[PDB]
């Protein structure tokens, strides 16, 4: 069925690094071909910047750029998502997204909360 799970809190100490765990799933009858296309946004229903995207890396917003990696391996609907040197202003929500075919796409309703401290 479609759906993202990640933990709904994930904590951080300032300048390390914090890894948000997070898999994915759809039905098993949508066909794929040209890949899966990965997505982490950044407080998508205000600023909403692009924290991760696989399918074009110039993408990301210039904040999230090199502080930011996919741990995760799409064909097991892994999305695990690496934030390297932290920042208490990252703090946030984090949602995933992934898409397939024009209308098989999924963006999370969920959401991980990041909280930064030092």
């Amino acid at each position: 069925t479609w759906g993202v799970s990640s933990p709904k809190n994930v904590q951080g100490l300032s300048g390390s690094c914090l890894l948000i765990p997070c898999i994915f799933s759809y039905p098993a009858d949508v066909p794929v071909s040209n890949g899966i296309t990965a997505i982490w946004y950044y407080d998508y229903s205000g600023k909403r910047q692009v924290v991760i995207h696989s399918g074009d890396p110039k993408l990301v917003d210039k904040r999230f750029r090199g502080r930011a990696e996919l741990m995760g391996n799409m064909d097991h609907k892994v999305c695990n998502l690496l934030l390297k040197d932290l920042k208490p202003e990252d703090s946030g929500t984090y949602n995933f997204r992934f898409e397939i075919s024009d209308s098989n796409r999924w963006l999370d309703v969920k959401g991980t909360t990041v909280t930064v401290t030092t």
